[PDB]
C-alpha cells in the first residue's frame, strides 16, 4: 500500500520526523531505513507512519 522511496519524509508516532534513506521489498512487507533516535530499519506498512 504505502509506497516509500529514498528522500521521502515521514512522521513516526513514536520517533517523530525521519528521512527515508533506503527501501527494500514491495507491498505490505517492504522495509525502510529511516534516519530519525537514529537510523531505524522498519516495515512501514506495519507501523504508525505517515507520508508527508
Amino acid at each position: 500500500s504505502m509506497v516509500l522511496q529514498p528522500g521521502d519524509r515521514v512522521t513516526h508516532d513514536k520517533y517523530g520526523l525521519g528521512r527515508v534513506e533506503e527501501v527494500a521489498g514491495t507491498g505490505e512487507s517492504a522495509m525502510s531505513l529511516i534516519d530519525f533516535a537514529g537510523r531505524v530499519k522498519l516495515m512501514h506498512n506495519h507501523a504508525p507512519l505517515q507520508k508527508l
